[PDB]
């Protein structure tokens, strides 16, 4: 009867896989056939066109991880116009371009898992610290970097974060970046990585240069991390279970499908997970208000180690 579309930032990676299984298997509970397909690389047209498809094929609800914040807006925007229902998930868009963003965390959320790992770590007072990730200009990392550099200054005023580089979403670039900063720093006690790519090439960088006790945390998936994990290098990092985030979505997409939008404020109760909460988009940065618009925030995130990380795949 009803259809749902959910569209990742490319197919082809564990972690959308796997959000895309957690939405199949949520469509199929509630009886809505839920398609996911995505472009074969992250980028705004291979994103834009699925969508147009999906909007004149009829599609009810559209879930997307925007590749960026502005570049599908025209399609969503002319799909809402239509009568689709649009929702975020992962990635989200100007809040303007879709209804609700299943958001893993907000983030303050995010900065402060990232000092808790670090701090769970390290064991000196005035311990030195460096930040690595994908750009400066990256918005969603550098938001959850300045709230992590801000509550290292309020609550760990004896640490240093000594250095700042950036891996720009390229493996190369980043394992040379990485054995460039374990090189100049031998007295560094951790390096804090929120980026999916600037983690394992820190640990890489560990092994390569046999460089030993060095706290390595930050955000990257379990099927990458695993073997760094199982060797010692890496004892935890975080993300967050994408599979009940695909899960959530579609429950989400449901209550509007059934015509019962929330505002903010206003719970929705799915099954397995709990009670979910629309939240204001202001606490993202980005101020918006609007009936029936708002963030959807997941309960919890997750912390991987040695003990938990098996019971992931992706």
């Amino acid at each position: 009867a009803e259809r749902i579309a959910f569209i990742p930032k490319l197919v082809g990676v564990g972690f959308f896989t796997s959000g895309g299984n957690g939405a199949q298997e949520a469509g199929k509970a509630l009886g809505i056939d839920v398609t996911y397909d995505g472009p074969t690389e992250p980028s705004v047209s291979g994103q834009v066109q699925l969508v147009n498809n999906f909007v004149n094929q009829g599609y009810d609800a559209i879930i997307v991880s925007a590749v960026s914040p502005d570049g599908l807006c025209p399609a969503l925007k002319r799909a809402m116009q239509r009568g689709v229902k649009i929702l975020t998930w992962d990635s989200d868009t100007k809040p303007e371009c879709r209804s609700y963003y299943i958001n893993q965390g907000t983030p303050k959320q995010l900065g402060s898992m990232l000092v808790e790992m670090a701090a769970h770590q390290v064991d000196k007072e005035k311990a030195k610290v460096a930040f690595f990730y994908s750009s400066p200009t990256v918005t969603d990392q550098n938001q959850w970097v300045k709230e992590a550099k801000a509550k290292i200054s309020q609550e760990h005023p004896g640490w240093e974060i000594v250095t700042t580089q950036f891996g720009y979403n390229d493996a190369t670039k980043s394992l040379q970046t990485a054995e460039g900063i374990i090189k100049a720093y031998p007295d560094l006690d951790a390096i804090i990585a929120p980026d999916a790519n600037a983690l394992p090439a820190a640990a890489q960088a560990a092994e390569n240069l046999k460089r030993n006790n060095l706290a390595i945390v930050g955000f990257s998936t379990p099927n990458v991390m695993r073997p760094y994990v199982q060797r010692g290098t890496v004892k935890e990092f975080g993300l967050w279970d994408v599979v009940q985030q695909g899960k959530i979505s579609v429950y989400v997409a449901n209550a509007l499908l059934k015509n019962m939008p929330m505002n903010v404020g206003d719970s929705l109760d799915i099954p397995g997970i709990g009670k979910v909460t629309v939240s204001p988009n202001s606490e993202q940065g980005y101020h918006y208000e609007a009936k029936g618009n708002g963030i959807v925030l997941l309960p919890e995130r997750v912390i991987f180690n040695k003990d938990n990380i098996d019971k992931y795949d992706f």
